[PDB]
């Protein structure tokens, strides 16, 4: 996150670290949103390597410990059946991943609201993007969960020719923009939270920035829409 601040330790339950092996070690490489005790939301491309993947929830500073922390593995990746690795911008970048092992709920970890189907946001809508990820274009990853607010950008004004244009679908959510704060690398995966009659609910899963770099001026960090997904979730945990 690019232009954050450092989250409370309790402010955001669902969010998790989705790590690799890396060796004798583990390394961090996106975020995903817990929505089951034994489901994590994610984008498929996180896990397009063929690497080994656990899930680690109640995290807050990825090199130390906190004393709150579970880790759990994976025992199953569920990638949409349309996903595509040489096309982000035609969508459907959303996996979901069952977890060896159900996690203990608490005040640290918690399951994400998801918002009812087909629901979309009014124009500026707010929201905070939470991750671990780049805290500079080409920088590193930061050590501490970060926060930051990016308000929602339409379809209409988001698929316009001076954003994104036509790399952007209505299958997918627009958030920031603003050249100061936005998602980056290691972010992909996680939660875009937004406040609903008051009530925060995961709307997005970090897609994409501009290659450009990660906080660039009517470029707002992508997100897949949620609620375009509804149906296909509930189709996946209610047959794995
Ligand atoms: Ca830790």
């Amino acid at each position: 996150v690019v232009g954050g601040t450092e989250a409370q330790r309790n402010s955001w339950p669902s969010q998790i670290s989705l790590q690799y092996r890396s060796g004798s070690s583990w390394a961090h490489t996106c975020g995903g949103t817990l929505i089951r005790q034994n489901w994590v939301m994610t984008a498929a491309h996180c896990v397009d390597r063929e690497l080994t993947f656990r899930v680690v929830v109640g995290e807050h500073n990825l090199n130390q410990n906190n004393g709150t922390e579970q880790y759990v593995g994976v025992q199953k990746i569920v990638v949409h059946p349309y996903w595509n690795t040489d096309d982000v911008a035609a969508g459907y970048d959303i996996a979901l991943l069952r977890l060896a092992q159900s996690v203990t709920l608490n005040s640290y970890v918690q399951l994400g609201v998801l918002p009812r189907a087909g629901t979309i946001l009014a124009n500026n809508s707010p929201c905070y993007i939470t991750g671990w990820g780049l805290t500079r274009t080409n920088g590193q990853l930061a050590q501490t969960l970060q926060q930051a607010y990016l308000p929602t950008v339409d379809y209409a004004i988001c698929s316009s020719s001076s954003y994104w244009g036509s790399t952007v679908k209505n299958s997918m959510v627009c958030a920031g923009g603003d050249g100061v704060r936005s998602g980056c690398q290691g972010d992909s995966g996680g939660p875009l939270h937004c406040l609903v009659n008051g009530q925060y609910a995961v709307h997005g899963v970090t897609s994409f920035v501009s290659r450009l770099g990660c906080n660039v001026t009517r470029k707002p960090t992508v997100f897949t829409r949620v609620s375009a997904y509804i149906s296909w979730i509930n189709n996946v945990i209610a047959s794995n």
